[PDB]
Order: structure tokens, then C-alpha cells, then sequence
């Protein structure tokens, strides 16, 4: 019915990457038990709160479909409690620092002894065996490590961070592939495995297209689809010309097409006061006649200076600036509608306000209103994969330690034994 | 044992999103049969070739661990071949336009009729049910649709695309989670499902943090950690101080942290001639005196308006401007090690030439040199998930129609039938 019905997940994860993974597993039916430290819990509970003493949207948008237990794991009685939980678990997920889980006496070797079928899944900054294996890494450092910062932004500006979570959430989704892959192994062998994703590596996987460019750049000396390939277009902050004559590593291309065909971010009406009043407009090679029709340049259809990719290289940025002139009195939706008539790939820059209140995204289950009778309802992002015979049922994030007694009951413990654990301050 | 050994994948995909999913399935041991159009095949083959009449790096880096068959599906004998293949398939993957397989006679109900166990996996632009259900979307258009472009870049510049493939490869990785999930459903129900990932939703999943920020902004009217919330720092195009007074949708924050822990991108030695001579510097609350030890400012530990997040989030660009001054004579690696002495989270902007030839990444199998005896060797990105009981074996991408007869012989067709299919121009 739901993909991960009956999968028990022992969840040690905190902050963004790990919780993203286990929340999505939760959305697909997994039984997720969140192990948190006493008093404070996941640090996201108290970061960027919109209301004092209420769990922040940081926490609640990453921790739906979970239960929370409190546990001091650096105590003898906390360690025997884990062992019982590990024996019930199908998957153990963690994103502590590199040596953290081993130094608690729960090495992969010992975990295998406790439960032969359990999968250990971890997110790290860098892969095991890497020179930076032992480093603690945060979102933007991870983007810098994996090639994304170097290849994002403008030639005359700094390396630029992406607003998308290429380090954290991306690494969590990659780990989900790892976990589900290990579940498929287990069907054959009957044994669990260890799966690990480095944030640097998850970033690199998405920057594969720029490793393509690096090799083209080495082999040929030029990237013809880049703005710097147009003579006399790009300059540094001191007015020096930028060209591929002197470029040996993949440059920042502004709003160039990347893995798509050539494109640019073009202003629409009201761009001076509206930060998101833009479209992205693509010049696909086989759509040049249609573009010529749209912008009333019939003379450009038969001109070899304009009618091939190769002819347009010395003037592509001039072509985009001319096209942009046609959008000066039209908003982004009107431009997108106009382009659609011609079959030209083109779409608006959607603001976060526009996305948060879009009826379509709520219709399809991608933006979801979570019912939270304790904190008030909030929006979250649902499952991005849609299935023919399954619908996620998203439910609110747990309060700290809300299910501690509930899970101890399930472990076999009776009332008196729980009373002792509370008294010893282990839970 | 590899996770997807024995999984037959009937692969119709082209360009990036679809092929990234099936390649990665191939890396995990899947049997990927790439259906390609006679005489031309996947568009990437001729897309920015570095060598005339040799398959491009775009093709080779997205199509390793696959076999190629040429097939004319708009013929009666071709449809008969496809039906035999669909009966052997575990997963069918496509990124055609809406209704393409329907128009070839292969609706879902008919696929189910041929094979009740087969999974049909699709990438699309917008989710089924969306108002933009049929708009064409690729890479940067999808980045614009899902909120990433709006929230990436600078307040006084345009919405900015990520160099990371937030649209294409990210959707492909998300589809891989969907496919593995549908394989888990099948273990219980014994039936195949449809699973689909829309590019917009794949992008939205990674901008969950900005949907958090949009709700915070709506609820409180301000985002305290954003540059626009700092005392006279962000200036609009007209050279006047910015603030959240007229900001109702999540703005662009340049190189800010994007979470609970502030940061900025800082220049290192050689930045005027080396575009990637930078470090990212993160102020994490749990090592603030450590930063004060490195920066040699002991007055800020004692000062209450410097030692806490609430106190420090109005001196913020004043602090980064200061720290950058003493990286003036040091390269990014020297600066990173100098910070690492004090346990500070500081990391270098890695260029693509550094990443392409980094020994560590090749040691861990994240950057892999592919032995390609036909075209000459090339680099690619490997599997970002590392497993304890399994190693991917990456093999070169197929020539067009290289495995046609090999695949036909597996369907059980004789040498007479195969040679007349060539003569009939079906394969
Ligand atoms: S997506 C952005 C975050 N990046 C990652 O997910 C990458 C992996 N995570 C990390 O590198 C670190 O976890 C980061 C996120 C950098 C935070 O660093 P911390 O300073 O918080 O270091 P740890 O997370 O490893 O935690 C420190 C020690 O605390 C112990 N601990 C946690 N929870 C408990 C409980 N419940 N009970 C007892 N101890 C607990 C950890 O074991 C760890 O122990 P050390 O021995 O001190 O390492
Ligand atoms: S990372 C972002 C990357 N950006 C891009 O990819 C932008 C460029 N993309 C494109 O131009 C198109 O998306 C391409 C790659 C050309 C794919 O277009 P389609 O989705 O239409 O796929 P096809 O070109 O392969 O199909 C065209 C029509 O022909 C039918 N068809 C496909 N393959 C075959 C074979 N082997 N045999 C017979 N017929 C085949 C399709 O069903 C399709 O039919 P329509 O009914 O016209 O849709
Ligand atoms: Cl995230
Ligand atoms: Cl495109
Ligand atoms: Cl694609
Ligand atoms: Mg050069
Ligand atoms: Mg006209």
C-alpha cells in the first residue's frame, strides 16, 4: 500500500540532511523514531522561531511523520536501551560528526552483531578515505566543496551560493536512494549493509554537467555556449576583457543555459520595483524560425549570421537584449503565454510568495497544509514523487519527548522500569 | 551482490534527467536497455561534440552502463518488439512530452495488460493536475518555476540560475527514489505502479528552507539573519538603504548562510586573476570564542552585543568585512588550515579543474576515469552512495545501435528474423 509500511527506522539525525531523508521515508510509510538529547532536542527546534517557546518552522518542516524520544546515549542504561531498539530496527540513520557513533561503542561491526538485518545509513561532509574525511561541514561550505559555488553567479562577481539546498537536503535525498538500494540488497542476501553519502559527492553529482565542461575546456580551449565566447561581451571588475584564450577552469556564466540549450534571464515590466519580474527564455537550435516570427525578424531566418548556433556565437547576448526589448510592457505571465503560442521554452521566475499560495501545487500534493492543532497549521513540501496506488498522509512534527513512554511500552518495559529511567534522567 | 542485479530497465530517456536516473540504476547493477531512434539516437550524442563524429561528453557522462538498440516504434514490427520487451521489463523509464507513449498505442492500462508487474516511471515539467500541466520545461526554466532562481543571487542583481543541475539531474535522482519505492510496493502487492517526478517539484523539495522563510516573513514581517535586515548595508539600484519594510516575498541574500548559522564568501590571495580564490566562512554559535581567538578580537567575547546570535545579527556584515582583511596574503587552502587550527568551519571554493583532477575524489570513486577504448578515456562522476558490500563497475557508453542484435537474440529471435528486421528498417 505505502512503499515503506512496516519499516522501522531508528533516527539519530539532526539539522537538515538526515531529517530530510527520514522525513521523506516517513512520508512513504516508514515507522520513524527520532532519538533526541534531553531538554534541548534537535537544534532546529530553537533556530529561527517565529514565536517564542514554540518549535520553529525549521524543525516542523523537516520532522513530520516522526515520533520523538529523549535519550542520553552517554550513559550505561541509555546504551542497553539502544540495543533493544537496534534489534527492532530495519534502518539506522545518522548525521553526527565522523567519529561520533563509533565512540559511543556502536561501531558497524558491533551493530551487525546486535542485528544482522539492520542497515546503517550516514551523511558526512566528505567520503571515507578522503583527506578531509574528519571535517564537520555546513550547507554553503558543502556547495563550495563540490564545484557549485565556483560555477554559479557572474564572471565579474564572487562564487555564489545557491538558495536550493545542494549540500543538505540534496545529500539527504541521495542517502534515501542508498537506503532503498540497501533494502533491495537485503531481499536477496538477508543482511543489512552500511551506506554513506558525502555532501561533497551529492553536490558533485548535480554538477556533473560542469565536469563535462571542464573536459571540453581542456580538450578544445573554448565553451561556445558561454557568454565569454562572445568577443567583447564579458569584462572583469577593472574592465579587462574575459575570453577563453585565458580561461582554464569552468567559469561563472551568469544566467547561461548550463545543461539546457542557450538561454538568458530577461526583464519583464516592473523589474525595477519587482525583484522576480523576469522570465527565463531559451534559444533552442531547432526553434530559430519560431523565435524570428515572435520578434518580427523575418530577415534573420535566412541570414547565416543568425540562423545557426555557430553563427549566433559572436552575437547571442546582443540577440537576448533585443528580445528583452519586446517584454518591456508585458508581465512575466503574459510573456510566458506569448512564448507558449510558438512552442518556445520560456517560463516565469516564481516568487516564494507566489509558490506558497499557488492552488496547483496544493492540488497535486507538492505544497501541503499540515494540520497542527498545537502550533497552528503550516505549509510544507510534500512528496515530489507521485504514485498511481499510493498517497502520502503528512502529520505534524512531534513535541520533544512526546512518545518516549509510548516507545518504551513497545520495547517491553513496564511502568516501574520506565519510572527508574525518568528518575536516573536517562530519558 | 549489487542492489539492482536482475532488474530489467526499458529505457526510452534522452538528454539529462531521465538518463541520469537510468545510468545511476546501471551503476547499481541494473540491466539498462536504451531505446534509440534509428540513425540519430539521443540528442546528446551530437550536442557540443569536442571531436567531429564522436559521441559528445554530454552523452558519454550520462549513458555509461547501458546498452543501445535502434528501434522504429512507429512500425507494426517495432510495436511487436516493444511488447516482448515490456513483458521482460521490470521498469520502463521515459521523459517524452505528455501523451507520447499514449500516441504510440502504449497507454498505462495497455502496459498493465502486457505486464502487470512493470513500473512506468516518468519525468515531466509540471505535476499531473497542475495548471501548467503541458508547458515545456527544462533545466533553468524549472529552476525559475520552483523558487530557486528567485532566491539565488544578489538583492541588487537578477534572479540567478544555479550551475548545479537543479532541474535536470536532480529530477532524475528524485525519480530514482520513486522507482526504488515502487519496487518496494511491488514486493508486497505483486503489481507495478506509475511513478512520476515533475521538475518543478524536484526543485521545490530543495528550496524547503525558502518556504520556511516565506512563512516566517508572512508571520513576522522580517528575516533577521538576512542582509536586508542589517543596519544600512544592502542598497537598492538607486543607492538607498534596503529593509524588510516593503519586502513581502523571500529576497535574494547574496552569499548569506541560508539557515540558523550566518556566513559569507570571502576573498583570498589572487582573487583578481583567479575567479575561485575564495573561502566560505561560517559563524557557528557553538564556536564563537574560537573565531575570536583566530581573528584576535578578545573584546567581543565579553561584549553582550557580540557573543550571542541575537546580539551578533546586526554586526554581521561588519564582522565579515573585518575577517576578510586578514586573508589578503594567503591562498584559500592556507586560510582553511589556519582556521582549522581553531576548529572553525571554513572551506575553500573548489574550482572544476581542481575537482576533475583531485586524487582523493578518484580514490573514493566519486570522480571515475572511464576506460573507453573507442573514443579515448574520459572522467565522469561515480555513485555518490558508498556501500560496505558493493562497488560499482563503470563501463563506457554504447555506440548507437551497438547492442541491437545482441538484445534481439535475448528476445529469442533467430538470425533470419533479425536480418530481415534490419532489411525492413525496423532496427
Ligand atoms: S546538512 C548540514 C549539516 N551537515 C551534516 O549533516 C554533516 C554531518 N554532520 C556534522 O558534521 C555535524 O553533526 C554538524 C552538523 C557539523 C554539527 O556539529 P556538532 O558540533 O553538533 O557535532 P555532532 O553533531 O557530532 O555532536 C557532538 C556530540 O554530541 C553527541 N550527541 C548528540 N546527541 C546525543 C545524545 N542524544 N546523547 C548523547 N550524546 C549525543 C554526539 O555523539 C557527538 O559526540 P562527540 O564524541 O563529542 O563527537
Ligand atoms: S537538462 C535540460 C535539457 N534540455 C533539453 O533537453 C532541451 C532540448 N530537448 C528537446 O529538444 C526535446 O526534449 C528532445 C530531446 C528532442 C526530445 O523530444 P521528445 O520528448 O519529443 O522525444 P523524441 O524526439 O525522441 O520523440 C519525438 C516523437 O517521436 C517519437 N519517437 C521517439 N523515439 C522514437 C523511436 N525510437 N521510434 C519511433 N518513434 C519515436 C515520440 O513518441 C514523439 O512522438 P510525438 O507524438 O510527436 O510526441
Ligand atoms: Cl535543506
Ligand atoms: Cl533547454
Ligand atoms: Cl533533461
Ligand atoms: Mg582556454
Ligand atoms: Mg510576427
Amino acid at each position: 500500500t505505502k512503499p515503506l509500511d512496516g519499516i522501522n527506522v531508528l533516527d539519530f539525525t539532526h539539522v537538515q540532511a538526515g531529517p530530510a531523508c527520514t522525513q521523506m521515508m516517513g512520508f512513504l510509510g516508514a515507522n520513524v523514531i527520532k532519538i533526541e538529547r534531553r531538554g534541548s532536542g534537535d537544534m532546529t527546534r530553537g533556530w529561527l522561531q517565529d514565536k517564542p517557546n514554540v518549535d520553529s518552522l525549521y524543525f516542523t518542516m523537516f520532522n513530520c511523520n516522526k515520533r520523538s524520544i529523549e535519550l542520553d546515549m552517554k550513559t550505561p542504561e541509555g546504551k542497553e536501551l539502544l540495543e533493544q531498539m537496534i534489534k527492532k530496527a530495519d534502518v539506522m540513520v545518522e548525521n553526527f560528526g565522523p567519529g561520533a557513533l563509533d565512540r559511543m561503542g556502536f561501531t558497524w561491526e558491533y551493530i551487525q552483531e546486535l542485528n544482522p538485518r539492520v542497515i546503517l545509513a550516514s551523511v558526512k561532509g566528505y567520503a571515507e578515505g578522503h583527506a578531509n574525511e574528519h571535517l564537520k561541514v555546513y550547507e554553503n561550505v558543502a556547495q563550495c566543496s563540490g564545484g557549485a559555488a565556483a560555477t554559479t553567479g557572474f564572471w565579474d562577481g564572487p562564487p555564489t551560493v545557491s538558495g536550493a539546498a545542494l549540500g543538505d537536503s540534496n545529500s539527504g535525498m541521495h542517502l534515501m536512494i542508498g537506503i532503498l538500494a540497501a533494502l533491495e540488497i537485503r531481499h536477496k542476501t538477508g543482511r543489512g549493509q552500511k551506506v554513506a553519502v558525502a555532501m561533497q559527492d551529492a553536490v558533485l553529482n548535480l554538477v556533473r554537467i560542469k565536469l563535462r565542461d571542464q573536459q571540453r575546456l581542456e580538450r578544445t580551449g573554448i565553451l561556445a555556449e558561454y557568454p565569454q565566447a562572445q568577443p567583447n561581451f564579458a569584462f572583469d571588475r577593472d574592465g579587462n576583457p574575459l575570453s577563453f584564450d585565458n580561461i582554464t577552469s569552468v567559469p561563472r556564466g551568469g544566467n547561461a543555459g548550463g545543461g539546457g540549450q542557450p538561454g538568458w534571464m530577461l526583464k519583464c515590466k516592473g523589474w525595477e520595483t519587482d525583484a522576480d519580474s523576469y522570465v527565463y527564455f531559451t534559444i533552442a537550435a531547432n526553434m530559430w524560425p519560431q523565435i524570428c516570427d515572435m520578434i518580427d525578424k523575418p530577415e534573420w531566418k535566412d541570414d547565416p549570421a543568425y540562423n545557426t548556433f555557430e553563427g549566433r556565437v559572436d552575437k547571442l547576448m546582443d540577440i537576448f537584449s533585443f528580445i528583452e526589448t519586446k517584454f518591456a510592457d508585458k508581465d512575466k505571465f503574459e510573456v510566458t503565454e506569448w512564448a507558449a503560442q510558438y512552442g518556445i521554452p520560456c517560463g516565469p521566475v516564481m516568487s516564494m510568495k507566489e509558490l506558497a499560495h499557488d492552488p496547483s501545487l496544493q492540488k497535486v500534493g507538492t505544497v501541503v497544509e499540515v494540520v497542527d492543532e498545537i502550533r497552528g497549521n503550516h505549509l510544507t513540501v510534500g512528496a515530489p514523487f507521485k504514485f498511481s496506488g499510493f498517497q502520502p498522509e503528512i502529520t505534524r512534527a512531534p513535541l520533544l519527548g512526546e512518545h518516549t513512554d509510548e516507545v518504551l511500552k513497545e520495547l517491553g518495559l513496564d511502568d516501574a522500569k520506565i519510572k527508574e529511567l525518568h528518575a536516573k534522567q536517562v530519558v
